[PDB]
C-alpha cells in the first residue's frame, strides 16, 4: 500500500514542486502598463461580463497570463488577434470573454490542485489512503495538466488561423470572429478541469 503510493506520488511530487515555485514567480511579475493590450481601449466595457472581469481585475489577468505559460508574446499576439473581431450581432463579445474565462478558470483550477497536494498531504495519501484512491487522484492531477496543454494548443492554433489568413481573416474582423468560433468554440470548456478538481478535492 505505502510502497505503492509513493511511486505514485513521485510521478507527480516533482512537477507540483516546479509548478508551486513558477506560479509564485508570475505572482510576482510586475504587470505593463498596457496590460498586454488587454484593455478598455481595445476591449469595448460593458459588453460582456468576463470582458469585463478582465478589465477589472488584475488577478484574473495574472490567472490568464499563467494559463498561457505567462509567455508575453503569445499573450499579446492573442490580444490583437481578438480585438480586431467584430459581428453583427455581438456575439463576438461573448466569444472573446468565453476566450478568456476558459484561460483563467483552467488556471484557477489548476492552481487549487497544486495548492491542495501540499508535500503535507502528499505524505497524508502515502501514509492514510489506499492505492486505489492514490492513483486516481494522481491521474486526475495529470489530466489536469492535460486540460492546461490542450487549451495552450487551442489558442496556439486560433493564433495559426490568423496567421494562414484563414477564410480572409486577416482583412475581415467579421469573417475572424467566424473562424474563430467554427474552429475553436466547442474545444473551450474550463468545467472539464472544474470537474478533475473536484475529484481531487473529494476524497481530500
Amino acid at each position: 500500500a505505502m510502497g505503492e503510493n509513493e511511486k505514485l506520488i513521485n510521478k507527480i511530487g516533482p512537477n507540483i514542486e516546479m509548478f508551486a515555485q513558477t506560479i509564485n514567480t508570475d505572482i510576482q511579475k510586475i504587470e505593463p502598463n498596457d496590460q498586454f493590450g488587454i484593455n478598455k481601449t481595445l476591449f469595448t466595457e460593458k459588453k460582456d461580463n468576463n470582458i469585463d472581469f478582465m478589465l477589472k481585475d488584475n488577478r484574473l489577468r495574472r490567472l490568464f497570463y499563467s494559463s498561457l505559460n505567462y509567455d508575453e508574446n503569445k499573450i499579446k499576439k492573442l490580444a490583437t488577434i481578438l480585438a480586431q473581431t467584430s459581428s453583427s450581432n455581438d456575439y463576438h463579445y461573448t466569444l472573446i470573454g468565453l476566450i478568456f474565462w476558459t484561460g483563467f478558470k483552467i488556471q484557477e483550477a489548476f492552481e487549487s490542485a497544486v495548492n491542495i497536494l501540499t508535500k503535507d498531504e502528499q505524505k497524508r495519501l502515502i501514509f492514510n489512503f489506499r492505492t486505489k484512491t492514490v492513483k486516481e487522484i494522481q491521474e486526475n492531477f495529470e489530466k489536469l495538466m492535460q486540460e492546461r496543454n490542450s487549451w495552450i494548443k487551442i489558442v496556439d492554433n486560433i493564433i495559426g488561423e490568423y496567421d494562414k489568413n484563414t477564410g480572409g481573416c486577416k482583412a475581415d474582423g467579421k469573417i475572424l470572429g467566424e473562424v474563430i468560433r467554427v474552429g475553436y468554440e466547442h474545444e473551450l470548456d474550463s468545467n472539464k478541469s472544474m470537474q478533475i478538481l473536484n475529484n481531487i478535492e473529494t476524497p481530500l
